[PDB]
């Protein structure tokens, strides 16, 4: 049901942890999702940009969606990232994702092989009838900014829950004043987005580390001091393109193995030492896991091309 | 070998034509490649952006590469587009494409899931050892500008044939003054790139329509007035994102069926009528095929999502 | 848990119904599984021989397993047919099947590319540690009879629940007297298997049609008159190789569309008219669905090669 | 064309050799194919039962077919094993194999998921129109004997080159007396099949080891005493199911690494010592490779499940 999706305020784009041969580490993944549920996250994106959906084959991606539904689906909404630059793959992945029980789909506009606005309506109308859907706009990654007029045409459809918008707060405000539900896709704008520009909440990378504090930020009212205490951590997470930062941090916290699927590689030791300092300044009690944060050596990280 | 790739001036990024149910039309495709050869095209990109590689399953893509080598590889250089935003996919695709006899690989940087410069080097080093390689920079589509210092680093590998560059002539000139071979990836700049900025030639969309005129433009010296005559056709071809124009034009000339794989959809009737006038203005004798150019009705087009 | 698997007496090898384009018809499939649960079936095999697992790609097979777990897993045991003649595919399919929540795996010995008894131990030891497993012996289909000494070596493993045995009642008796749990794989021997030769129950094709009567046969004591009332129906179901008969019958009952994935084709009209007679003789009230049985025309059946 | 396939007498079902991690060893493979050509083998089956097609993903299989055509197709006929128990897979594999330039297809009847005779005709008619085809009957592996009346029906299609027959010489003679071309698929019968029962030649495992002697046996007339000399080697090659013997022997001769994809595992040391004596008895000069034959230690072998 679309209404239940519209009501979510804190959705985590969860990291996908790996075994040293490159396969998914499901035991670490289950720990991560349980920690999200214990700290009040309401939805998870499975295999989103942060979860490296772009590196998965479809069988391991549908497996990870079905696993998340089967183990956690009664305790958290499971939103499968089933969009694609290929309409055929978007159709196939979305209907299989809904068949294994996911609650909603996250759909990006076709990236790299971008299409016309007419082709973009055709793409989205291919999948929207399948179930509750959030459309995702991030032109810095896709090469194409979805214009609001396209979203307005698509919200005829009762399955469009709303938009994950990365353009910025002026675009968030244009949508929310036109009655479209919006989740900020930018951790470092989401507090203002929520309290000043009518956003419902955030689909977050930073909640992978501090899910309790992100929930506080979206639920307890304007808190501009909590916000600026999180800003240095947010900057660190985006120093190189996401998920490089989160992959590095979860490995330092010991909740994920230091295993990267290429083309991602970790942040260097100088940044890893800043992370040890950030954990101390914010307080280890707010971060996921209970192990002592480690700096790690560069040689701890396994970079895998063939898996 | 690499030197033979570096010598190519006219490389057509060939359109992939379809049967009425979405499968590849190999008879139409073979007609296109033969026409290219007969008009002096010296290389083809198989399954590039123009060839909708992004919409192919890997089995039909490797099949199209091996078929092109088997039928035409003694008459034209066959360059497989075996790049990906996933290093795993780029490694497998590339080694398999070389195993079936392609002469070179085209490698884009990771789009959408963009990585750090260090990750970008690791990605390209994963495939550069496999055979002659052209690196493709198109930040308008990928979200990321490959910096010259990464190219200078990678050019130490003797398998780097050069770069397909879309940033513009000032970037072309920075490479070519330093000894890196460049093909312009922008048809509307390629004449000046070739004669004024040291580009070896072009990896062209427009050559799918007027391969003889593109050949003349790359070999017979500066000719502003020929260039000026082609600019309106080139503008039309990129009115919407490629390959929407070329797919519409080739259906109008009768050399490809009017079948689109989504998310691409044809240009509207007013643009198709403009194309009929472009062909008459330039001269039908310069365009591929023998059939009279047609406007086509909207109803002639078949759009396919499930294939 | 293996003990819970050992205790099952009536497992249905459920048919996989199709839409006219060849995709799975999940709405019909859900009706079928609900009807099994309402008539007391205790387990279902998903994508077994009867379910045409051999014709599925792995993504649709894992999807169908995850779907069955998510919709029915609290009401019936879900046993994924994840075995293969390739050890690599067996490993991959089994661990993904268990990850989406299936309760057990059905594993055939490598068919067609058969291996030595030493290779067969190596194959099974690759997957047995993954969770509760039933080994399936059907030399009439595989070309290789698994010798009891191999099963005895493998029952060291607490995950081996038992064997689905198709060789016949003398082989069932050799296993059960040696303390191996056995499910008869032959509907027309399963009554004697159960009451005279120590079999626990049956993994059945016939239960797809008359699940209530098959449950009666396995639970209520020796009933040789009920058995011989079912014998003509059982013979009909195996007149050509299974699943040809069941696919034809479910279409006649209107619970499945008359759509066959090749290489299967339906029984001819003379056999379909015998089925109408069998339903009347046994009583429509005992068969799945509520629609009036139809003979169907040959032209009702859609035979699909490309899907 | 078909006539050129019908003329072949010596077809080697080539072994597929592996690198230490399970990937294909193309350098070893190319050495094997060159040795076959140099000893007068006239065709190769790529990825047949002997070549472990059953263990390949389709991408590596089409790659191996296109590679063989690209490197050797001007010197030897390349027959792809593109058959399957799934018609969908047989259709796709076969059309793609012909598109990359294979000269013929080898098609087994559906094994394990066996179908009715009518279904069997529908399966083969799905692929026979695609190019020259050899039908493979091996009921010991498939569970089903293709009846002569199905072959007589299918031979009306001019693309049927003939049959690889394993039932024995009486079945060979029934075909050949009626004008159907037969290759014996049984090495230990092929001499008599060739000279006494009208077989055109052999699709051979033993030719991977002694291709010159197999050629002599197929071209230079009856020679019982040469045949008798090879029988012990042929017996050894099928002591366990093929390809276990040939994979062990080629590792002992040094022309393939001692790497097995599961579920195959090497013959034990006593059989390997017997092989060293067979080579000495027949003469090393007749066996492929130049290196001294070795027994190998059990520890030299690498068995791989995950690759
Ligand atoms: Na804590
Ligand atoms: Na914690
Ligand atoms: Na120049
Ligand atoms: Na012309
Ligand atoms: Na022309
Ligand atoms: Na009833
Ligand atoms: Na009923
Ligand atoms: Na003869
Ligand atoms: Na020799
Ligand atoms: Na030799």
């Amino acid at each position: 049901n679309t209404d239940d999706i519209k009501a979510l305020r804190v959705i985590t784009a969860i990291k996908t942890p790996y075994l040293p041969d490159g396969r998914f580490d499901l035991e670490a993944y289950d720990d991560l999702v349980n920690i999200q549920i214990q700290n009040g996250a309401e939805g998870v994106i499975v295999g989103g940009t942060t979860g490296e959906g772009q590196l998965m084959s479809w069988d391991e991606h549908i497996m990870l969606i079905g696993h998340t539904v089967n183990c956690f689906g009664g305790s958290i909404k499971v939103i499968g990232n089933t969009g694609s630059n290929s309409t055929r793959e978007a159709i196939h992945a979305t209907e299989q994702g809904f068949a294994v029980g996911m609650h909603a789909a996250l759909h990006i506009n076709p990236y790299y092989g971008k299409t016309s606005i007419e082709g973009l309506i055709a793409h989205f109308q291919s999948v929207l009838h399948m179930g509750p859907t959030i459309i995702y706009n991030v032109p810095g990654r896709t090469g194409q900014d979805i214009p609001p007029r396209a979203i307005f045409k698509l919200s005829q459809n009762p399955n469009l829950a709303g938009v994950k918008e990365c353009v910025g707060n002026k675009r968030v405000e244009e949508y929310t004043e036109n009655g479209v539900v919006v989740w900020s896709g930018n951790d470092d704008e989401c507090h203002d987005s929520r309290w000043d520009y009518g956003a419902t909440g955030v689909i977050s990378v930073t909640s992978n580390l501090v899910p309790g504090l992100m929930r506080k930020l979206m639920f307890e009212g304007r808190n501009s001091s909590l916000n600026s205490k999180l800003l240095p951590l947010m900057a660190w997470l985006f120093h190189e393109p996401n998920p490089i930062g989160i992959n590095t941090a979860l490995a330092q916290l010991g909740v994920s193995r230091p295993v990267f699927r290429l083309p991602y590689v970790p942040l260097p030791l100088s940044k890893r030492l800043e992370f040890v300092k950030l954990v101390k300044e914010i307080g280890r009690e707010h971060f996921v896991g209970e192990k002592d944060v480690q700096a790690l050596d560069d040689d701890d990280f396994i970079l895998i091309g063939r898996y």
